[PDB]
This record gives structure tokens, sequence and C-alpha cells, in this order.
């Protein structure tokens, strides 16, 4: 797993949950950490 999109701030922004799309460092959310996704965590 790899980190190269917009990273994160805090829940909320427009749809709910925290979500950034793209390649993503495991965050302990996706689990799976398809890399480059739209994550989410919180709402």
């Amino acid at each position: 797993c790899k980190y190269k999109f917009e990273n994160w701030g805090a829940c909320d922004g427009g749809t709910g949950t925290k979500v950034r799309q793209g390649t993503l460092k495991k965050a302990r959310y996706n689990a799976q950490c398809q890399e480059t996704i739209r994550v989410t965590k919180p709402c």
C-alpha cells in the first residue's frame, strides 16, 4: 500500500465520512487497503 492522493483531515466535507480517493497507505479503515480508493471511516 502507498499514499499519493488528497490527504485526510476531519470527518464530513460534503459526503458524510472522510473519504480520500487515490493511493491510500492502509488507514486501517478499508482494511483490504485497496490503495487507490475513496476510503471513509468516521461518519
